[PDB]
């Protein structure tokens, strides 16, 4: 059984002195404040519930959490230890400790945590009592831990904070241009008590050796590691079961004559796992149990949903992902922190993944500035067919080449790889970077613990040749600023600061708008990152509107047209272009950013534009001095037939009407359209297998008139001005 | 896969002139890349290198394998503690093109199964299990024979490794003999002809071929294996065949659709002169007689012999500096008749059927 230690804990906080508190008698003796804390949680959530801090999402209140970065946090609770039989093991499991802390059980230290991003398991079998036991965790300041290290030259001056270089925490917690500075602390993931038998499963590594999708065959390997007392050798059998919706497909039983074994399962009548568009995300329940051959008692059982899929990164001799022997075109978003207070991430995962399902992304890149997402995130990507590109947790910056950092990074890499290597959605590991970390440490971990996935050591006007003539087949990062919806503006800003213009002077941002750009520290300055919004609006629409609703529509339209153009340009230049990962789909804080949706679920206009150019089959138009090139792109393994009609919005004249055949996994040209005069919009209507789809193309050259573009969008009949 | 031999082993190889290729103790398998295993392997490598680096017979260190162990740890130990020896990070029908058209100048591993002598069978097997056929059914091994294949764990199954003995016999001699003594002679003859052919093929294709290391000479347990001698000293028939094609100067014959190519190979630094005679065993007809000059450390061709009809054996007799030497060549193509091959071996006058 598994007993949960989540719930109400006791939290005592106080400023950290020159000598950090490491013991219990020191934590109880320190003059501090005591509050009721919820675990999993962040300490700022507990303090806001106590009325001690104000909502950091509103105004400049984010800077008011500054003093608590030098505090210590004393967690303490009491649990009932279950009765253990002789030979069993009692494990205390922490899913998330932020970050540097000493763990005590019954006044005895059981471990010292030093990594925010990985789990920490402790054996407390010999230190527990009978009845109620006391658990104590004394966390110290993450910021002050940086001064225990001497930084290398290239670790200073990067965009990532110097405080983030020598420690193993999410880099964006120290502040970024898309995430606030909120280091925080606390037990931000589950804390559980586990009772393990003498015979228990240490790890079950499922690996697809081969997959024959057209034959509905697959060869799956199970690298099983167990704890097996020698008196249990030749007396325990491993029971392997592959099932789908309850129906049993294969059952293999084998006697456990050694603690580690490889079982190869040659399956038939099983479907392959495919990313979105290229097929179904077929998942099968894989269960392994350790059963006594005499009494039949089950000692342990591991269950998960696995997918039969092969992954190969073909480096062009600038790459292309090969899934099940087929070259897929990757279209997706970068994944940023779901929340600055990362204990709330698990409450956003389901709804945020749905943003990618609605977008019809087939790939997602987990940004190295974020924590590693939990298992439930990958379980969702498994069943929705979203491939996962995982960067290791290092941000814009170079890191130490010494042995201490390598050992800490090796311990972290092995932990996260073992935790995630069995998800079919996971397809790539990246160093996000001569470097020991990217070309030796991380590559050596992938070499030993996951040889079946590739490892990569490193990663104005939207029609400007900088974007157009970029020779990369696979773009990994690309984004344009977009002002959030009015409702999100009124919620995060003070009433007198909702309008951005200080004194009404167009272009000069007030202090609260400068905070939500994002200004990491509270320095009073004018301009900076927010000027990107007015600059991009001034280019496309000539002048920056003074009215807020006009400025919202203008800024969201610039982001919408720019983002839609990049996707249509990459999908339209196949088969040379092999993939596009844009930045980004969702904000992790109430902020002014280049994401296409906010922290509160407010979808910007770019989200609807991007959604209509991410379909499995998409009719689009690419620019040409000869006029318009009507194309259709197919990101599936099937051919589709439809009828497409293009008419001019301002005149109502029909420019083209005819049927098309979209060949599988390729771009097909439909027709070349006559060049229209001046500026305007073409509406693209096409029907495929009884379903209506819609797209558009804005012709002409900037500067455009804002009021004219708005009429064209409303008459196009696709997007609401809202 | 073995321990490191002690000093007395290398002292013997020193005085008998046997070069030693030493693999580090890692077996068919990849190993950890972490620091703990590297430190343990480094401590082990330095110890064994310091212990053995002064023996003249020792000529090569091998990793038996991007790998830290083979391309960093072990190579770094050789770099510092023994820079005067090289370090290498890594290593059916016997006339099938898989063996014949193998382009490697130096073969490191090659072997064929051979049933041990009757005396070794009766010693390691229970009396009712000495005969391999369970219920007399030819091909089905009893449990004790399945154990000595070798079955690592006591799983009751049929077939597996032991089927290699009957398969190789069925190829060369058409059918598997039911009589034990016939099966012993058939299995040992298949191993003997296959092993002798590989050595004669590599020695006969010099100077392109540079060396051959066959597997293996002795068993380390009472077992059914591809070694040419058992744990109790029982020499299989392949040992005597191999011995006659390992001489410093060896007259041998390599196959050709044109017939037979009588060659002589020299693994010395001296030239030798002799007289060689080849006659057919079944007919007694003399096929060739004449003198030869074997140039040092090279293969020299003597003559091309006329192609004989059907199947048979040629006996090769040659005298060098007052010493008689003997070899043979089996011509024709399988399947052969077991009783006919046995007569040819007995009349060849070299190997005893025992």
């Amino acid at each position: 059984s598994e007993q949960s230690l989540n719930g109400r804990w006791t939290l005592k906080f106080f400023p950290q002195p020159a000598v950090p508190v490491m013991t219990i008698e020191g934590a109880e003796a320190a003059n501090g404040i005591v509050v009721d804390a919820v675990v999993p949680g962040n300490v700022e959530i507990d303090m806001e519930a106590a009325g001690l801090v104000e909502d950091p999402m509103v105004g400049n209140n984010i800077y008011k959490l500054r003093p608590y970065e030098g505090y210590q946090w004393y967690y303490s609770r009491t649990f009932a230890a279950p009765v253990v039989t002789e030979g069993q093991r009692l494990v205390l499991h922490f899913g998330g400790i932020d970050t540097f802390a000493e763990v005590y059980v019954n006044g005895i230290k059981v471990g010292s945590a030093d990594n925010m991003l990985i789990e920490h398991d402790y054996d407390i079998t010999s230190v527990v009592k009978e009845g109620e036991n006391r658990l104590d965790v004394i966390i110290r300041s993450s910021v002050m831990e940086a001064q225990n290290h001497f930084l290398g030259t290239l670790s200073i001056g990067n965009f990532s904070n110097e405080e983030s270089a020598p420690v193993r925490r999410a880099p964006s917690t120290y502040g970024w241009d898309i995430m606030p500075r909120l280091v925080s602390a606390g037990l931000w993931r589950d804390v559980t008590l586990r009772v393990e038998n003498p015979v228990t499963i240490v790890d079950a590594n499922w690996v697809t050796l081969s997959v024959n999708p057209k034959a509905r065959e697959a060869s799956e390997s199970l690298y099983l590691q167990t704890r097996l007392p020698f008196e249990m050798h030749d007396k325990v059998k491993a029971v392997i079961t592959i099932s789908r919706d309850g129906r049993q497909i294969l059952r293999k039983e084998a006697l456990m004559r050694k603690f580690a074994n490889l079982f190869t399962l040659n399956l038939s009548g099983v479907d392959a796992w495919w990313p979105r568009g290229y097929g179904e995300p077929a998942l099968y329940t894989a269960e392994v149990s350790l059963v006594d051959v005499t009494s039949g008692k089950i000692y342990d059982t591991k269950t998960s949903k696995i997918g039969f899929r092969t992954v190969k990164l073909e480096l062009d001799e600038q790459f292309q992902f090969i899934i099940n022997g087929e070259p897929v075109f990757a279209k997706g978003t970068n994944w940023v922190p779901l929340d600055a207070l990362h204990s709330r991430d698990a409450s956003h995962v389901e709804e945020a993944v749905q943003l990618m399902v609605e977008m019809n992304c087939n790939i997602v890149r987990c940004w190295g500035g974020n924590v590693y997402e939990d298992t439930h995130f990958f379980e969702l990507c498994d069943k929705y067919g979203i491939m996962v590109w995982q960067d290791f947790a290092m941000g814009c910056g170079n890191y130490s080449q010494r042995d201490n950092f390598a050992a800490a990074l090796e311990k972290e890499a092995i932990s996260v790889v073992v935790k995630l290597r069995n998800h079919p959605s996971l397809i790539l590991w990246s160093g996000n970077n001569n470097d020991r970390v990217s070309r030796q440490v991380l590559s050596r971990v992938i070499y030993e613990f996951d040889p079946t996935r590739p490892y990569l050591p490193s990663s104005g006007y939207y029609k400007d040749p900088f974007y157009t003539e970029n020779p990369s087949q696979f773009v990994s990062e690309i984004g344009y600023h977009g002002c959030p919806n009015r409702e999100t503006l009124e919620r995060m800003f003070s009433p007198d600061s909702v309008n951005p213009w200080q004194n009404g002077v167009v272009g000069m941002w007030n202090d609260e708008w400068q905070t939500k750009a994002n200004r990491i520290y509270d320095d009073k300055f004018q301009g900076g990152r927010n000027d990107l919004m007015t600059n991009q609006v001034r280019i496309i629409f000539g002048e920056v509107p003074a009215d807020l609703d006009d400025f919202i529509f203008a800024s969201q339209s610039v982001q919408a047209e720019a983002m839609k153009f990049f996707v249509e340009l990459w999908r339209g230049r196949r088969p040379y272009r092999t993939g596009i990962i844009w930045w980004n789909i969702r904000d992790g804080w109430p902020l002014l950013s280049d994401a296409i949706s906010d922290y509160w679920g407010g979808k910007k206009q770019a989200f609807y534009y991007m959604q209509n150019v991410h379909h499995d089959v998409c009719c689009l138009i690419n620019p040409a001095a000869n006029g318009y090139m009507l194309k259709v792109d197919n990101n599936t393994l099937k051919d589709f037939e439809g009828v497409v009609e293009v008419k001019d919005v301002a005149s109502g004249k029909q420019v083209f009407k005819g049927k098309f055949v979209s060949k599988a996994n390729q771009m097909s040209e439909i027709a070349t359209l006559p060049m229209q005069k001046g500026q305007g919009m073409l509406v693209i209507s096409y029907r495929i297998e009884g379903n209506e789809y819609f797209n558009h193309y804005l012709y002409g050259e900037p500067p455009y008139k804002l009021d004219q573009y708005r009429k064209w969008v409303k008459k196009c009949g696709i997007y609401e001005l809202e």
